[PDB]
């Protein structure tokens, strides 16, 4: 195996296969896969659940071949060169060599054959979508996700086709984001939950440009191509909660309210609610919504705003941390909170849109 | 006590105020005459700062939660105004139609500082005394048992300025001159209070006292308690001649560094340098069997020897020289190096050899 690649063109590729990789378990986890062949050079990283795949052009002389590097200090090294380095590697047996100007470097090999390889699996639909639009989908629902539970599917997130939409769900059994975005293409109907760090991956991928993003998915795998990259993650077996039967039936009590008007006095009223609880009060009355909020040291906040609301007064509690997120999430001009009672859980919207959703449980304060 | 004021004026001093028990998480506001004054301590240390009231007050102290009450003047839109009133056991904060009520302390029960007498005084620009801390910041000790070395000595000596830091195997020193006649001094300012000078850094007016710093800058005053211990003579630190004279430059042999350092020990970092007639070599290895090595274009002329270094305290020099050329004087192979500037004299660097 031998390749030569100027600086700028391996650094991001070597970025983004590094991603699924803090402590490997095992020595070959923490290696990226080197490939030459057909006059390119394929990297792969592996957590053994999630490959990324980066193809990189070779315009220099090559020889075919395969190795495993240790990433971290592979990815130092370009990175630590200078701008415009010309990087020469070449496989010496049980070490890998990599020069560049008299900078000299010997890494450490694992065989090719022994780097974990995710089996084959047939695709059962297809469709592609702009980058923006899996942004979107990604950005609006991810904070719900839920952090080493127990109920391992509620640590994933939640993707649906149906029609000519494609779906985000998740939640973490106390609060619930959905999110809807048209695709403009016919699709059939698939529910699969794509885990944690496989979010995180499709994330990272999204450069922003004008490249549109081609999506695979199967009965156990999905798989992203952006541009010369391969984003491929084996899917989590469950039962995934509905979200029809978790949104209010019954919303009969709608407030409109600017954004981040609501936002700013959450925040500043969170600052004296109970630290472990984070419980606030909301008093909703014709055309004014009033925010309290008190800690045990006896401190109390008040925020007073004007808002559009003639329905029936009530009160009620929410975790301040939940309303903040979603507030966060959604970076609209203005929001739209639909009540129902005290005991009942509340659904926030973009007011100007029903492309997202959100749905926290009440709290006892 | 009574104030209201608009919220420009406070973001900055309780940013700084905040800076250094359950009382010492608090902040002390005094109103008196036309001012509010608001102090932070953390014991050791203190930070005064002054803002002035024109809108109708009433003098009067108390304390209040440090976190909590910027966090609520910061929370708030700019160009609100701020009303500020005492009633009983809490501190109420009105701005437009948001209310705050926060527990509060009294302000007897709040910490104050020992009086004591400014025996050297001297006044020198901002930017000196930052770059006397930058220059030597780094080479403090942490935690040390030695508790002398975690802190930084400030010299008066002629008419210069010295910051000198170690933390035994490896010492800075920066000496700056401020145009006035100073008596022989030395203290030793503790790393907390080092770090706190540091960020409220229009000329600065400096009180040392035989147990306390003062530092006058703009409507803040910082006061810090001083270590009491015999700090190493920096003359003595180095070395006595070293002869062998190599100049390289700044940034490539910093790159040279970083990269080494990638293929040597995860746990103790070093690498070796081969030193010869105008090449400087730097190598690299593992427990891994893996090596890397950097050849440079220097100058030397002087004996061949190999010497290794810790490349953590290699690169904080390199760092906070930020020049062209770095000269590098050379003894032997088990000596004490000194690192400077090739341009300036301003400041010295000494490092240990690391054997590997
Ligand atoms: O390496 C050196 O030149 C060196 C020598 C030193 N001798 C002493 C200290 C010291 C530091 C260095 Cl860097 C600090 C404590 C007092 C005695
Ligand atoms: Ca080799
Ligand atoms: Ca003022
Ligand atoms: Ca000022
Ligand atoms: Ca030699
Ligand atoms: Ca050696």
């Amino acid at each position: 195996m031998k390749f030569t690649v100027e600086r700028e063109h391996l650094l991001k590729p070597l970025q983004q296969v590094s991603g699924p990789l803090g402590r490997p378990t095992l020595p070959i986890l923490g290696n990226l896969l080197l490939q030459v062949a057909d006059g390119t050079l394929s990297l792969t990283g592996t957590d053994l659940e999630m490959e990324m795949v980066a193809r990189v052009a070779l315009v220099q002389p090559h020889e075919p071949g395969a190795t495993t590097v240790p990433a971290r200090k592979f990815f130092d090294i370009c990175r630590g060169l200078p701008e415009g380095a010309e990087i020469a590697v070449q496989l010496e047996g049980e070490r890998m060599l990599v020069r560049s100007g008299r900078s000299r470097f010997s890494l450490s090999t694992l065989p090719a054959a022994d780097f974990p390889n995710l089996d084959d699996w047939q695709s059962e639909v297809e469709f592609t979508l702009p980058q923006a639009t899996m942004k979107r989908l990604i950005e609006a629902t991810q904070f719900s996700m839920a952090h080493q539970d127990v109920r391992y599917y509620l640590n994933g997130m939640l993707f649906e086709t149906e029609g000519e939409e494609l779906r985000t769900v998740a939640t973490d059994g106390h609060r619930l984001a959905v999110c809807s975005m048209p695709i403009g293409q016919s699709l059939p109907s698939h529910s699969v939950i794509v885990p944690r760090k496989g979010v995180i991956e499709l994330m990272r991928m999204l450069d922003g440009g004008d490249n549109p993003l081609r999506v695979q998915i199967g009965s156990n795998n999905i798989r992203a191509h952006v541009g010369d990259f391969i984003f491929t993650s084996k899917l989590v077996d469950g039962r995934f909660p509905d979200y029809r039967r978790v949104l209010p039936k019954n919303p009969d009590k709608h407030l409109e309210a600017g954004c981040d008007l609501l936002k700013q006095a959450f925040a500043r009223a969170a600052i004296l609610s109970n630290e472990k609880f984070r419980g606030v009060r909301l008093y909703v009355s014709e055309n004014q919504l009033k925010i309290t909020a008190n800690n045990p040291e006896q401190e109390e906040a008040e925020e007073i705003l004007d808002v559009t609301y003639s329905g029936a007064e009530m009160e009620i509690g929410f975790n301040v941390s939940y309303v903040l997120d979603v507030l966060n999430a959604l970076k609209c001009e203005n929001v739209r909170m639909m009540l129902t009672d005290s005991v009942s859980s509340v659904q926030i919207e973009d007011a100007a849109s029903q492309s997202a959703a959100y749905v926290v449980m009440p709290m006892r304060l």
